[PDB]
């Protein structure tokens, strides 16, 4: 339901053979800002006329080897033609390059064989319907069939908006203006009327064989100059409210593809957000490729391909199409503002809330504070399942890892039962379904306290039924607890929880106020503490997280 | 305890009249992008030969007035002389400029009057103890007494590191160097060992009345490039680490001041935590005056001052000394995270956990979804007291806004007496002192859901008691909850609730899994919920966060 | 000497002519230092300018898109700003160009420099 499916990078650079899908809206992030840079370069030059007239140099032959020839290879997809304008648009100027038999697919290539002797390889740029005898895109002098069909606008991070703006002033009543224009005249005689005119002549005429020299604009019209002037971080703003209402009336014949490289450099952060409101919620921005460093950028993303490039010198690309389910729109600002921060780290450990974050915190500190450097990144999902956020990294090549609890929850109008929330979560990421909901019966005598002690002794329990499905887990990096985090951090330090709480049941005293007790805890937890609740088996997720 | 006290600007550019208190390390910002960047320059000026030796133009006096002069003053403290190695390094350069009276402070001060004729206002730079008579910094040549004393380091946001290696590579054996310098020479020996030295002077003679053309490097020797080789972004960081070990081998003799603009330019968001780390933790940047957009460059934030220009156009500054208490460590980093990128916000509203932060961004989402690009945010505190995020807050000039439940704690090993939690949090704000803790007779037998309710049945009766402690609450823009938020939000929309859930009691099912039953409840919430949520008095917070 | 200025540049004042260069440059410098009823007559004329071009589909759909990105902008004309004096660039009634520098240069530099020795 996309035009453009996957592009493919031959020899270009760091590129040796990357392959990377596609879709109508791109973001690209990663460590190796060489790569990033590198695949919009890729892309200029198949598209963007000004930068592909200069030709291939030896060094942008991967690994300076002028023998590999580059190709870069655009697939599109002409399915959606008959409910597509700008599918429409490229069939117009491809005329009969395309076959009927694969018509549902379109090539665009750039190939390049080097010259020693001209020490220069040109791009030849190539198309058509069937890979194999693709033919050349027509063209006459500096222009060709192709520059036609796509106009690329590449948006540097730094812009001056009055340079752009004279662009676009020209291609932007009579009576009016006939007056203007006329006034404008009679500046230039109130001017003249008057010392220096007649004396720069004299000194002119002896010196060489009228010098009355008047004032700009007033020469070529109020046209030449028309500066804007509202009623630095600001007027960058502008300039993209500048592009948008430009390029739809300017280009409105052609496709345009937006090309922005770090748009948030000299950007505050709440202007961020509001950019990235506007390009993806917003469908002023059809086509784009965005590489960028913040993670403030994609709070509004939807319906966007996320492409992440790995850290390693191979230059390895992981693509996933990133899109919110209509079942998560509820909590979809939500879940984006903390799923944005974790895109960039390289191993997220998925915890259900902050007060598991207030204890994993602390004891980081002690055993590795530096875990966030190395691409740690701890990720608290609450009331919604994991599938949303595992699927996200798992396409992107990010590891992820998992703790929960086993909880049980109570269906709403029946009483007794209780469904086995924790394990479901568990089983949806292996994508087992959901299991049968259980009812226990527990005696209405039995409250508060004690029925929370049976209830445990059923999860531990369950627990052991499922002695084989939690072996699955920790092959895929999933940690369930037997009953919770808090006794699991019994198992790990109950002579400090006990000496520090004096309470004799710390574990029911700690679930008393979850939040301020843990905060209560981790003030007086020892070194030894954390490092015996890290080094704990219990807690392999934190030996996972650092990479160890 | 710090050398620097505080920063006076008056009439330099956008700065009419301006005073900034000032630490060892400083960070700015803000949405004046132009405020930001002028207040370097100034310090520049101040500081930095290099760009003082240039004078002051039309364009950097204030509104472009030439009659206000522009004077920029440097308040430094001295009292900590006896065990400040850096305080002596001051103290011998400026000699007798001081007086005893005043031993303990000393003013540096740069004065500029605009001469019409000469169209350049030069900088005079005068100092001394006290404020009235200061005397002319002295200086033969190029350079003065000032320019001994303070050696400014500016940090570009781009940089290019074997550029600056060229610089630093002349200050960073022998018969190991004689070996290298001989067998250099034996290069250029095998070189001409031909037919080209012969033929260009053939046609060079002819031409004009020996052309060898040997090779670089082998006539200057090997240490002229000696450019590095590890084993875009990552070199950024190598920058910095030689600029760690530069500046104290070079500069050891004088202070050194870093002066660094918007760092997390083309930098990952995990090198930016590890420069952080770097600025704060380690005292390699003793002091540094930073300019930064990032909130996550502020993740080690500790013993620093935040400087915040205000939006407005009169450039209005407002600085905080930022520090951790002791207690707080524990939880230092947790706190940091969340702190950083609410001060780039305009309106902070304190909620207490996630699912207030599930709720409300459903909520916001229906009514005013734009509310963070005006500056609005969401910021969720756990467990700490509300007094180290207030006290930032406000010093800044940043709205904030609290709204927290009325709970009531258990103190450890005694039962039946429960802490008014709730309550001292919002009376800490307000300078009083904690209440004292009250006992609350409970039956054995009314446990569960029985006993919570008679809990609320004193929340609601400590409420009615402290009406006008409410009263005061509200004016300090605290909302206090009667019993907590489940209620507030039953008040609001009690038969959109009923229905949603079908249970009779829908707070009760709502409390039993506060995460999944608020995601439950804001799936199902209309839009006329949010609505009549928004509009509703219980939360006023909400309209107070939007600005309306 | 106080500063960045000593007596000696009260003395003299150097005159570097380069080889190549662009007259409409060195003019924007020498036009400040270089009637009242008249200028009048021109500075009101400057702002019936800007009456008249705003006399109007492109200064509120601009808005409409910049308020809802960011939370009016009508875009003038520079010039009308500052004034008909802001530019006021020569022209004659690239090589003859050269030689009205050095006129320039000869008249400036008497009524500018005449208290001080140029070189």
């Amino acid at each position: 339901s996309s035009k453009f499916s996957n592009i493919t990078i031959k020899n270009f650079r760091n590129f040796e053979k990357v392959n990377i899908n596609l879709d109508n809206k791109n973001v690209i992030f990663g460590m190796n800002d060489i790569g990033k840079t590198n695949f919009l370069y890729a892309l200029r030059f198949l598209l963007d006329k000004e930068i592909r007239k200069f030709g291939f140099n030896k060094s942008d032959y991967h690994k300076h080897d002028t023998s590999k020839k580059i190709e870069i290879i655009l697939t599109l997809d002409l399915s959606n033609y008959e409910k597509d304008e700008d599918t429409k648009k490229l069939i117009s100027v491809v005329k009969g390059a395309r076959t009927s038999a694969n018509a549902d697919v379109f090539y665009i290539a750039l190939e390049s064989k080097y010259d020693d002797k001209e020490l220069y390889g040109n791009i030849i740029l190539k198309w058509g319907s069937e890979l194999d005898n693709l033919i050349d895109i027509p063209g006459r002098g500096n222009i060709n069939a192709l520059d036609n069909v796509f106009k690329v606008i590449y948006i540097n991070p730094l812009v001056d908006l009055d340079k752009l703006f004279a662009q676009n002033k020209k291609y932007i009543d009579e009576g009016i203006l006939n007056n203007i224009k006329s006034l404008t005249d009679q500046v230039n005689q109130q001017i003249g009327e008057k010392g220096f005119q007649q004396e720069i002549t004299s000194e002119y005429r002896s010196l060489k064989k009228s010098i009355e020299l008047k004032s700009e604009m007033a020469i070529k019209g109020f046209f030449s100059d028309i500066i804007p002037y509202i009623k630095d971080g600001r007027r960058k703003m502008l300039s993209y409210s500048i592009y948008n209402y430009l390029a739809k009336k300017k280009y409105e014949d052609k496709i345009v593809i937006y090309l922005i490289e770090e748009p948030e450099i000299s950007l505050h952060r709440s202007m961020q957000i509001a950019l990235s409101k506007q390009l993806f919620e917003q469908s002023t921005y059809k086509y784009f490729f965005l590489s960028t460093h913040s993670p403030e950028l994609l709070y509004e993303m939807d319906n966007t391909r996320l492409i992440r490039v790995h850290s390693t010198e191979k230059v390895v690309c992981s693509s996933h199409m990133y899109n919110v389910e209509e079942a998560y729109g509820s909590v979809k600002k939500k879940l984006n503002k903390a799923l944005s921060s974790a895109l960039f780290a390289e191993r997220v450990l998925l915890i259900e809330g902050p007060s598991e974050k207030i204890l994993f915190e602390k004891v980081l500190d002690e055993v590795e504070p530096e875990y966030e450097l190395n691409g740690g990144f701890l990720l608290e999902v609450g009331g919604t399942y994991f599938n949303h956020y595992v699927c996200t990294l798992n396409d992107l090549g990010i590891t992820h890892i998992i703790k929960t609890d086993n909880d049980l929850k109570s269906k709403k109008g029946k009483k007794g039962v209780y469904e086995l929330l924790g394990l479901n979560r568990c089983l949806n990421l292996l994508g087992r379904e959901n299991l049968d909901e259980i009812t226990i019966d527990i005696p209405e005598d039995i409250k508060g306290k004690k029925k929370k002690e049976r209830l445990n002794e059923r999860k531990k329990e369950i627990f052991k039924q499922y002695k084989n499905e939690v072996g699955e887990f920790l092959g895929e990096r999933i940690y369930l607890s037997e009953i919770d985090l808090e006794n699991d951090l019994y198992s790990a330090i109950g002579e400090s929880m006990k000496r520090i709480f004096e309470n004799e049941d710390p574990v029911h005293y700690l679930q008393k106020s979850k939040l301020f007790n843990m905060v209560e805890l981790v003030n007086n937890l020892s070194t030894k503490d954390c490092f015996d609740v890290f080094e704990h088996e219990k807690f392999a997720c934190l030996k996972e997280l650092v990479g160890s």
